């Protein structure tokens, strides 16, 4: 069999497999399969100049017919609603081809929307209309004694997802299904671990963002809703092309990828149009378990199933925080950081860069073409006695035969030094004569470091 780090590895990489099998009886559906379901109903702005130009006005009166909406009083948004509203507003134009420019309609733009708030509770929370209605563009958010969320949104809060549940309605978004609850669901990823859209709790699929008694939502748009804006109106690759760390450290420049704490509970998703990206959560403490895959979901801030990476998007780097954590790369050359703690730590393909951090790290590996003589991994700070560089899943615990030189076996094994202390850890799996995996090292390695 493998290890246990091998184990926990594999099993990380598959928890939040999605399609063709039921989860909580229901299908599962990939992110292209919701995608298709959040834009079921054809409902769109159309273009061109291949980019949708809206124009947004907050409005100070109430429009010609108001009062046949029986919403009550009319008010228009405070200053604070703008700015949040302008934030999702900018949330989607980050990815998707959409902007929104504050101004009255203009013969020039794609479509005109329209915010503004109403006082009586038989109108709902909030809520939009699709973009072939009649009432195109049109947002509508209540505020009373009885109902005060819309009246203070911000990062995190249910005011500010609400704003952005209500944009991506306006853009064509539907809900994920047509009292309901979760079990009317018609995929098993209709939750707002997936969705800004979902009405039901991500802990309907297990994940944990927060506890009773306090809010937790994704203020900007999710990975189920990121696929389904750029099925709509294409992605944006212009956003944060250059390099970008999001996380702590942020230098996305959005108040939804900021970290600055470690109670901090960050839920989004990462939309990137390229530049050598880093998932920076060294700030921390609790257990995490980033995936550097693309569309792949990571266990982040002490949370579960809190963060992904949109489909598309290559994320290189990552840095753990002082917990015990799973890092996981991609097959780009990636540089992974433990941070303090016991880390288990797989590049997967490509030549990269490991850094185990202080404790006691597992350098993983799954496959020959992991780390080869050519493209060969480096561990920056490797401890000897203290880290282990595991091949369990490439020998199934067959063992190795640590010898001076390849003598034509299969399962020779090669442990070097260079008293630029650089050790290397070569293997000839294939039974060439020559290796075939090689891994070096800053800091000594000895056979007793390696589990195989
Ligand atoms: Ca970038
Ligand atoms: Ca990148
Ligand atoms: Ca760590
Ligand atoms: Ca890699
Ligand atoms: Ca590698
Ligand atoms: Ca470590």
């Amino acid at each position: 069999g493998t290890s246990s780090a091998f184990t926990q590895i594999d099993n990380f990489s598959h928890f939040y497999d999605r399609g063709d099998h039921l989860v909580n009886g229901k299908p599962s559906f990939t992110v292209d399969q919701v995608a298709d379901q959040l834009t079921r109903s054809g409902a769109s702005w159309h273009d061109n100049d291949g980019v949708i130009n809206l124009t947004y006005t907050f409005l100070t009166a109430p429009p010609v017919g108001y009062a046949s909406r029986g919403l009550g009083t009319f008010s228009q948004f405070s200053a604070l609603q703008k700015e949040q509203a302008k934030l999702s507003l900018e949330s989607w134009a980050d990815v998707a081809k959409v902007t929104f420019t504050e101004g009255p309609a203009a013969r020039g733009d794609d479509g005109h929307m329209t915010f503004a708030n109403f006082s009586a509770s038989n109108g709902g929370a909030a809520f939009a209309y699709l973009p072939n209605s009649s009432r195109k563009g049109e947002s509508w958010y209540l505020i009373n004694k009885d109902y005060q969320v819309n009246k203070t949104p911000g990062e995190g809060n249910y005011g500010r997802q609400t704003l952005t549940h209500e944009i991506g309605h306006t853009l064509g978004l539907s809900h994920p299904g047509d009292n309901p609850t979760y079990r009317d669901a018609v995929y098993a990823e209709d939750t707002r671990a997936y969705s800004v859209m979902s009405y039901w709790s991500e802990k309907n699929t297990g994940q944990v963002f927060t506890k009773t008694g306090e809010g937790a939502y994704a203020s900007a748009p999710l990975l189920d809703d990121i696929a389904a804006v750029q099925k709509l109106y294409g992605a944006n690759l212009e956003t944060r092309a250059d390099d970008t760390v999001y996380g702590f450290n942020s230098t996305a420049d959005r108040d939804f990828y900021s970290a600055t704490s470690s109670t901090d509970k960050l839920i989004f998703s990462v939309w990137d149009g390229g530049g050598n990206d880093t998932l920076d959560f060294s700030g921390f403490s609790q257990n995490q378990k980033i995936n550097l895959t693309a569309g792949s979901f990571s266990d982040v801030g002490g949370m579960t199933g809190n963060v992904s990476i949109a489909q598309g998007v290559t994320i290189e780097n990552a840095i753990g925080g002082s917990g015990n954590d799973l890092l996981i790369g991609n097959d780009a050359a990636n540089v992974l950081k433990g941070g303090a703690g016991n880390d288990i730590i797989y590049g997967g393909g490509g030549a990269d860069v490991l850094w185990g951090g202080t404790g006691s790290d597992t350098f993983v590996f799954g496959a020959v073409s992991d780390s080869t003589p050519k493209a060969a991994d480096i561990i920056k700070d490797f401890q000897s006695g203290f880290d282990k560089i595991d091949l369990t899943a490439i020998t199934k615990l067959g063992g190795l035969n640590f010898v001076d030189a390849f003598t034509g076996h299969a399962g020779d094994a090669i442990v070097s030094y260079h008293q630029s202390n650089a050790g290397s850890l070569q293997v000839d799996f294939s039974g060439q004569g020559v290796a075939d995996f090689l891994v070096t090292t800053v800091g000594q390695v000895a056979t007793y470091d390696i589990v195989a």
